[PDB]
């Protein structure tokens, strides 16, 4: 039950999309641009 949401539902999601290009989710200023998902990977080691 939102008051008047124009865009997409969420709390402290952000206005700009995730820094990454191949990412549908949105990004955040706290995650240095990246989104919740990426933000995690950023720290964790990636392979392939
Ligand atoms: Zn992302």
């Amino acid at each position: 039950g939102s008051s008047g949401s124009s865009g997409t539902p969420g709390d402290r999601t952000g206005t700009s999309k995730c820094r990454k290009a191949g990412c549908v989710y949105f990004g955040t200023p706290e995650n240095k641009g990246f989104c919740t998902l990426c933000f995690i990977e950023y720290s964790g080691p990636s392979s392939g």
